[PDB]
Order: C-alpha cells, then structure tokens, then sequence
C-alpha cells in the first residue's frame, strides 16, 4: 500500500513548533513535500536542522498578519515542488486570560482577531489562487473546542474560533465548484504546574483512559488531506474526545 | 389592561437611526421604554431627532461604534439622561460589496467589515456591562443574520463576522450569567429594506415560509420579546427570524417543486 | 392594546397538570379560547372544575399515542370553536434514570419514543389536517435542553428530544408552502423537592433568577403569536443559556 | 507500515449490501476480522460465497429488531474471534416517499423507527456489553445528511436520523468514562432512466462538484472513526456531504 499523501505538496503555517510541527512530521511519514512558513526566520531553519536538511523539506519566513508575506510563502513553495495541494492555518493564539468584561483591552482583542481570523482568511486566499486552476486541493485551519461552545476561553479567542468556522463553512461555499475542500480542526486542550493543568484537562473529559496528544490532532489533519476525505468539506472535525456534545454539570453518568 | 412590556426601562440602540434599528426604537417606545439612539452623521442623526419629534423620554447621542470612547460616552450619557441601562441594543452592522470570486477579496474591504461587525459590537458589550454588572440585571441584545449559522448566504468577510458574533454571545453569556445579565442575538432572513419587487420576489421565492413577507417590524418584535421579562430566563440563543430558512433545504425538491 | 392571542383556537395536549398548565392558563390570559386534551377524565375534568366552567375551555379525554384520540381531539375543537389556531403539544415523559446501558430495558425504551416522538407527530399530522385549508397556524413542541446536547437525561428521553427536533425542522419545511409554523420549546430543567431546586440553580449559567412554568409558557406565547408571524423551524431554548456554555474549565466560575 | 485495524474485530449489521458490503471489504483490507449480521440467511451467506472463502469473516443472521438477534451475534462474534473492538450500525432504511403529511400512515412511521432508532440502541447496548469490560472500542453509527437538516427525506427518516445522533452523544457520554468512542457516519444520497438522471440529479444540487460520493468514500470515514487515528473522537457526527449541509445556495451568491 502506497503512502497516503505521496507527491502532494503541502504548506504548513506555524509549523515550527506545538501542532505544526507534528503536523509537519506526520505528512513527511506519509510522502508529502512540506514547507513550513513561521516568523523568526532563525528558528524555522533551527527546526529544520533538527529534522535534517532533506530535499522535500522547506522554510519560508512569513508573517500570517502581512498578505504579502503570506503570497511569497505560496509562490515560493510552487517554486520549490511545482505545485500546492494542502494548505494547513494553523497560526493562531489565545490571549491572556481575563475574567472580567470589563477589563478587556481593546488592543488584547484587535490583536487575536489579527492573528487567528485574518491570517486564516489569507491563507485561504492566495491557496485558492493556486488551487483553482487545478481544480484540486485541500485547505484545513486549525479550531478548537470554543469554535461551538462558550465559557473554554477569552472572549477574543471564542468570537474568532467562531470566525474560522465561518469562514471554513462560506468558502467550502464558493471552492465546492472547483473540487476544493475546506475543512477545520477542532482539537480540546493540549497538555504542552504541568501535571496540575494534565489533571485537569483530563478529569473534566468525557473520554477518559487516554490523554489527548499533538500526534491525535495531527491524524486528523492527515485524514482531511487525503483522498479518504474526498467528500469531506465545510466540516468541523472535533478532536474533543466528545467534550462539547456532552455536558455532565447534571452528574447524569459522572459522579 | 395589562401594563406595557418594557415600562420603566433604558435602552440603548446603535444603528438605530435607520432601517431595523429605527423599527426597534419605535417598537420599544410603543411598550413604554425610555430609548437613546447611538448613530453617526449628525447629519442622519438630527435627520431621525427631527423625524420622530421632541419627546422627554428618547435621545440621540452621535457614536461611531468603532471607537471605544465613542460608545463609552453613549453609555455614560444614557444613564445621565434616564438613570440607568437596562438594554443593549447592537445593531450597527454592514455586509460589504459582493465578491464572487475569493481571488479579488481586498483584505481592506475584510478589516472593515470585522471593525464594525465584530468589533462594534464587543465594544457595545464592554460597556453595557460595565452599568449592568452592578445592578445586577440587564439583558443585551444584538443583530446577526441567518449568515451566522450557514455558509454561502452572502460574502466571506459577513458571513465570518456573524459567526463571529454568535460565538461572543455565547462567551459573554457565559461570563455575565452569574450576575444576572442575558445576551442574545437575533438572525434575520433577508429583509427588503422596479428593482426592489425583483429582489423581493427573489427573497420570497427562496423563503421556506410562503404567504408572508419579512418585515422590519418581525425583527423588532423578536427584540422586543428578549429585551422584556417574558425571556428572563432565555440566555445564549440565536433567535433565528427566517422562517426556516437555515433549518431546511430544499435542493432535492422533497417538498417543493 | 388587545390581547395577543384574542379570537385564536389553541389544543394542548397533556394540559390538565405541570408546564401544561401554564400555558393554558396563559393561553386564556391573552385572549385565547383553549381545549385542553389530557387522560383520565376523572381528573381531567377535575382540575377543569378548579379553573371554572368557562364557555372558552373544554376538555376531551385523549391517550396521545392513540391517533384516533388525537383525531377526535381535533374534530372535538374545531366543533367547539369554529377552527385550530394554535397546536401545543406538551405531552412527554422522561422514563427512570439508567446509569448503565447494560441494564436498559427495550420495554422502557419503547414507551418513551411512543409518548415523546410518535404522540408529537400525530399532533402534527392532525393539527396539519385544519390548518392546512385555512393557510395559518402555529405548531409548538415542548421538547427540553436533552433536544441538543447529551448527558442530561436517559438514553431514551436525549433521543426521543432530538428525535422531536428533526420532526420539527422537516415538518416546518413541508409546512411552510402553506404559512403554517413549527416550532419546539426547550426547557432547562424545572426534602427532595429543595435540594433538586439548589442543584439545578447551582449548575444554572443564569444566577439569580430560578426557572418557572411561567417562563416557559411566556416562550409559548411568544411562539403562538404574530410576534412570531416569521418564526420558523426554531428549538426556542429557555435554558438561560446551559447550552450554549460549558463551565467545566472554570473559566468564568470558580 | 502495519495494517490500520490489524487484529481488531469488527461486528456490522446490514453488511450484506450496500454500504455494509464496502465496509467490510475495506475492513478486512485493512487486518480487521469481520463479522456481518444481515437479515435473509440466504442471502446473508450469498454474499459470503460472492465475497469468497476466509476464516476472518463470519455471518450470523440478525433481525437487528430483534434484541435476542443481536445478543447472539455480539455473543457469537466474541466466539468466533474472541473479542469486539468495532460495532457497526449499518441497518437503516427510509420510508416511502410521502409529499403530503395528512397521508402519512403511522404503521409505516413505526416501522421506520423499529429499525433506525430501536436497531442502533439494542446494537449499542449489546457491544457496552462487551467492550465495558475491556476498557476500549469503538461505535459506529450510519446516519445521513438529515440528521442535521430537514427537508431531505421523509418525516419519519428525518426524526429517526435526527435520534440516531442525540442517542450517539448520550451514548458517548455514558461510554467516555470507559474509553469507548461512539460516532456517527452522515453521508449525502449515493447514487448506487432513474438510474443516470438520479445520478445527474444530486450531482447537481452537491457543494462540492467535479466528485461523485462512491460507497468507498463512506466506508473510508468509518474506516477513520474505526482505527487509532481516532483514538480520540468521540461524539462526532462526521458529514460526507461535501459541505452540502453546511451551506445553503438558494440565493445564488456563489452559484448561478
């Protein structure tokens, strides 16, 4: 059985590090020609050398606010391995935590708005400018859990989380034409007073006995870019572990 | 009879100068609130000031929702002119030109859509809440459309703004549940606010419910319901107006022709 | 102003006891003429006794999961009335609580599904039979927060919820060609009696304000009205926004 | 590259046909041993000589109405390969088509829920049986597109649907503090003179355009929800709709 991203090539914002970069590690395994597009243009190529100098392996600098940056990362990556079949949003950040309305900065707010909604709408655009014209491809953002359901998280990071479903769901609208699929990520908290935060993530799961690992969100992301989610499009996959279709404040089967 | 629904409350409108805000502020007044209008071009402001006459228990205050410390001095001049703030109405709100083809989206055209769609209305909620937290009540209220719920029913950047807004409320929701203060939102279909009979037989050709037009005043009604005690304990919802737009879909022709 | 619901005909089913009850008497506050279908006569009427003999309320004794009950109840009201405006269809049960699957019985199974799922689409589908010549009228299903979310009840009251939802949003499309709406109200839920109260408000989002019958029966109202004349395929939920959040993180709870 | 589901068993109703049959094609290429529990025995083991011979796949006839039916496959199937990791709920059926709800008889809304709704429970109830003990599995549900959007079938399809994932999340979260996964598999219409313009038909209403949805595509989302790349997942209903539910083009903006 052949490898089951061989020969597709992929961009990979914000995959230096956390989720990227197991994203990143998990299309290689599979075939895939990867280029990662990350600020700090020191610290891509610190991972890169990491992982080795390979020849299906890149590094763009490229910040996700600016469009032009962006555009470059895409022109650069057709220019390397001739062509983009999977776009891969997953910049993105939370904010400080703020428990009270009325000190939330605005500043605070623009700038997850910036960073988490923007940047995703970038990069959906300048890959559709690819995409289209091979009437193929597969551009998959990175949610959480507070895309569907409020109180797991800052106000600014719960309105864009809804934002990206948006966007996810408007432009599987218009690319559903050409044969492009949009989808989105949706992973529950991630562990990396470290065991405190690992207690706590998973006492208030709904699927206990395994721990939710960068590699699971990965897998998810490698399902939605292959042909076995031919016919998936403007889908929210929850990698949640059922957390947000399942409430036990009633201790129904919770104690 | 029985009293009016909303007497004795204040209520803030952004946007409600014209077109829904202007049904929702001549709905509250009916029931008996005290209203302010927050909207910008003094211009179109003293156009409606004018319009709707002199009385002692409503009043323009000009607010680009944009600007922080324009709506904080809309809240702050509402409760000097009536007392306090009961209602938060947010319904400033744009959709920016069609663009059929992601390819051309001017990211200006995007950030100006999520300044005022988004952005606006957080802003309206920050300081609402910063009367509402104290008192211990208030109910807030803003003006989505059935964009924010499915894809495909008007350009990238509203149809992401929408969507934007559902999921504050219910954030919001959730942080101001504990004091006693309700947010809600209210999606409508598509209003009709020769051409215009082409667009309001397109509207209603493509309406699940059939026999009935949406109007300005259904809109306002649906506020006027979760602003008064009748929805006191009605939190987090989007009151979808639109007929069964979103719940349904009549592509495969099951039900019509 | 006239009363919101002044000269309408309206049915409920299981209106003699608890949300029912409400919304008949709010029913006739707003103008309504109400008949109220409900089992055992005997009590039935009782209650129908303690309201007062009233030319604009009637009873007519009906087991929901009998269509010919529910089609006698129709034809009851429309001989009363002149018409049927207004369609509530409260009767549901929960079942015992079930902490493990293994132990479910099919039999208990099968009686919430008959009560919740098959008695709401009977209602629809006789309610469908006046209103659809007449080109108006509103049909309400109480359905709960179970309708949206899982773990807030039994296995077979979460599915019968859901099951009523779906019915609702596919009825309304069919139903919408002729100017009826569909609609469904979910409630959150409403010594033992005290110390339930105290665990439902502290699990409650919105603080400060217990849940009543009346504040589900104003959602009714709401929905039977022409307030709602463009109202449509909605699930109206009164859970003072349990749904729609999750305090399990403690985010904004301690 | 190990095989996705190696030595893992799989139970599937309705596996006899349809898009039962590519499930268990697809499992069994990828390590599974499977066991189908389809109606009609004749036809049940029909299809067990057309798929061929193997001592990885197995039938037991199976009224999934039935809950002693569905009792002695699960008990049969852990006979046969000793455990049962993957319990799929394929049985499902629609109703006839009825455009007018006055002439909707409620014999035929009985019958659709007996096996939609009443089906998928006892075979839910009857793997918890199994896999609680055993600290894992996974439960797979096959629903449709109108178990989130009505319009698309009949009433008593639509409510069945509807149920089948309100019953998947209930389930979910009484079976998470177990480590048992339970979904739901939601595909748009598959086509497989009525046959090349049904076919045209949904084509032309889909999102997503220059695809078909074969069967396979399905089998590979339960395939998915099956392996430990979904080790995870819980609660999920996942479209195969190629975003047909998530957006709505009445309006034109996006399609002339």
């Amino acid at each position: 059985l052949p490898l089951r991203l061989l020969g597709r090539v992929a961009l990979v914002t914000g995959g230096s590090s956390g989720i990227g970069e197991s994203i990143v590690l998990l299309f290689r395994k599979h075939g895939a020609k990867v280029c990662i597009a990350d600020v700090q243009d020191n610290q891509g190529q610190r991972l890169c050398e990491t992982l080795g100098g390979s020849s299906d392996i890149a590094f763009c600098h490229c910040d996700v606010t600016i469009e032009d940056d962006v555009k470059r990362a895409v022109d650069f990556t057709v220019d390397k391995f001739g062509t983009l079949d999977i776009m891969v949003n997953n910049a993105g950040v939370s904010g400080p935590p703020c428990p009270d309305i009325r000190d939330f900065e605005l500043s605070a707010f623009d700038r997850v708005f910036d960073i988490n909604v923007r940047g995703v709408f970038i990069g959906m655009k300048h890959a559709a400018r690819i995409m289209i014209p091979a009437k193929k491809g597969s551009i998959i953002s990175i949610s959480s859990v507070a895309s569907t359901m409020g109180g797991l998280g800052p106000h600014a990071y719960t309105g864009s989380k809804h934002a990206v479903l948006g966007l996810t769901k408007n432009v599987a609208a218009e690319l559903g034409k050409h044969g492009i699929r949009v989808n989105c990520v949706s992973p529950y908290a991630v562990a990396t007073t470290w065991d405190d935060f690992r207690r706590f993530v998973a006492d208030n799961a709904n699927l206990q006995g395994v721990e939710l690992t960068m590699e699971d969100v990965a897998n998810a992301v490698v399902f939605l870019a292959s042909d076995e989610a031919r016919y998936v499009s403007g889908m929210n996959l929850m990698v949640d572990g059922g957390f947000t279709s399942t409430n036990h404040a009633l201790q129904v089967f919770r104690p």
